């Protein structure tokens, strides 16, 4: 029978304890040690403790159990501890924009879905490209990429595998790096909804014709990427698939891996 | 023989044109159209044009060539256009913290390099973990992960391949997602520099012993990850390697892929 601190759980398996009533520090440390063992066995991750100024007598006890400072305001101090064996990343600032490209293949015709800007710089330059877009915060690569395809073409497509990825630095004035994943998706239909948005036009294009676009032969990187696409169309390329696994809290985590092995 | 606008090139194949002297708009658009074709063939990416208030007569001409607004101050407006066929990501905010874990294998002994906190929460809980750390802005996954290993243990290790990755949301209060790459690295020596930092202790550990840690058997995700590590120690797991390729500007871009195919 254990003295558990009352805490509010969040959607990310964190617990936030808001202290209110005075408490003796050694009663606090007994309760906190037992609460931490309980939370760890329930697979909690971030543990947050809000201590008002009037409860400054508890700050040392929290720090002794492994809490560090997170922030403070005149009336309270917020402490945090990472109690999961996964990486502790609390202090890190976001460094990357994450994007994905979609190889959508009609397996009957070996044609791939492509788009072309109706403006600005790339009209009317006849550049036909794989659908691409950025992954929003709280979104998976696998759902995010499918969303992009249907927002552009109306086609619903299921994520199959990641074929390749790469980092790049896009431009001066944004000190952040872009990460791009080339994904293969399987379409549920083939009928493109004409003019889904004003920005883009879409069609099916034979894989060889996608590869042979002069823009796509311009440098080694484009040719390399396009060649990975063609080899996948030829069923000669094994990428990384998703495998759902259960975390200590019961939630599902998708692992991208060589699914065959693993 | 072409009328090229004077621009300052940056380390990311962008060009920043700072307009100063008055210019007629149709002379500007002729010069800008030719400059853009030149820049595109030289593999430039972001094109920036700074137009002072006094040169407001050029704003329309720039917009007609595909520029969009970036920012403005009372005395000038900055416009931008993306002229590379790679994804245009200028407006996107950084959404991800990127981290990596290091599987460092002694191939003579099938032992892996592991670390344990000397504080706070995880002393003295006997959790032995693969070295991990975050990838800084402007850093590759492959160099970033190696840096972490030597900062922790003193061992210099060469990046070999990515075995798996996954996204997760770490905690409330940071609306950003963590991306984690499990990487295998090849050590250049085996002598650990005792107490490289105060935070961690490091040793070599047999792969079976790493896998059998009770914490590592706690849930399906940990077991799954640990099993990918063991299969790589058994030479039964093919991950993604790096292949350097040349971009249109002559710089090297590392593609993570199934290197065998591709």
């Amino acid at each position: 029978q254990i003295p558990l601190l009352e805490g509010e759980t969040d959607n990310y398996d964190g617990v936030t304890v808001t202290m209110v009533e005075p408490m003796d520090s050694e009663v606090f440390t007994e309760s906190l040690r037992a609460s931490l063992s309980h939370w760890r066995e329930e697979g909690k991750k971030g543990i947050w403790i809000k201590l008002p100024l009037g409860l400054a007598n508890l700050v040392e006890a929290a720090v002794s159990e492994g809490f560090r400072y997170h922030h403070a305001e005149p009336e309270y101090l917020m402490l945090v501890s990472w109690i999961s064996e996964t990486p502790d990343t609390i202090p890190a600032n976001a460094s990357h924009v994450v994007g994905a490209g979609a190889l959508v293949i009609n397996k009957n015709t070996k044609e791939v879905l492509v788009v072309q800007e109706r403006s600005g710089f790339f009209k009317d330059k006849n550049v036909w490209k794989l659908p691409t877009g950025v992954i929003n915060e709280g979104e998976d690569i696998w759902t995010g990429v499918a969303r992009e395809v249907e927002e552009e073409t109306g086609i619903i497509a299921d994520f199959v595998e990641v074929l390749a990825f790469r980092q790049s630095h896009k431009a001066i004035l944004k000190k952040k790096t872009d990460m791009f994943f080339l994904c293969v998706l399987s379409p549920r239909s083939y009928d493109i909804t004409e003019q889904k948005s004003e920005i883009l036009q879409a069609k099916w294009m034979p894989i060889q014709e996608y590869v042979d676009q002069p823009w796509n032969k311009k440098n080694e990187m484009f040719k390399f990427m396009a060649n990975i696409c063609q080899k996948k169309c030829e069923e000669e390329y094994l990428g990384f698939a998703i495998v759902p696994t259960t975390t200590s809290s019961g939630k599902e985590s998708f692992i991208y891996c060589n699914a065959d092995h693993a």
